[PDB]
């Protein structure tokens, strides 16, 4: 079945994934849950998401998204969708970096459930 995500990403993120899970107490079960579109404002999962974004320069130290870098990572068929979604979902806000990413995740997942994923 079609999947926009390219296979190369998985090995590329492996080291950071392991580190981020360890740092924040994230379980694979929590990742599975958010991947299926189920998310709650639990730091062990929200901080994991922040951690991974940060690792790949997709956010700054205050969880502001670098839209150009994000766009650069996405395939051509997703560009306009991403700009539309980002139009809606940015700027981020929340009580802290992890909560900012929670709010962002909620917005993005709701706006584009069919393309949503978390590694
Ligand atoms: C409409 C499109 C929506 C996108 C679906 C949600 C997935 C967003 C995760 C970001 C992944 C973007 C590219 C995926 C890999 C591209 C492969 C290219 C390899 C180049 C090096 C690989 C790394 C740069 C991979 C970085 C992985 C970051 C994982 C972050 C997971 C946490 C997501 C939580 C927040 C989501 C909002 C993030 C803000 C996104 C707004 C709009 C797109
Ligand atoms: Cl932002």
């Amino acid at each position: 079945a079609p999947d926009w995500v390219p296979p190369e990403v998985f090995d590329l993120v492996a080291e950071d994934k392991a580190r981020c899970m360890s740092e924040h107490g994230t379980t694979q079960a929590q990742i599975d849950d958010v991947d299926k579109g189920n998310l709650v404002n639990e730091p062990s999962i929200t901080c994991y998401m922040y951690c991974l974004l940060e690792a790949f320069s997709l956010v700054d130290d205050e969880a502001n998204v670098d839209e150009d870098i994000m766009l650069g990572l996405l395939p051509d068929q997703l560009q306009e969708r991403a700009q539309s979604v980002m139009g809606k979902c940015l700027p981020t806000s929340g009580s802290d970096n992890c909560n900012k990413i929670y709010n962002l995740a909620k917005c993005v997942q709701e706006s584009a459930p069919d393309v949503w994923f978390v590694i």
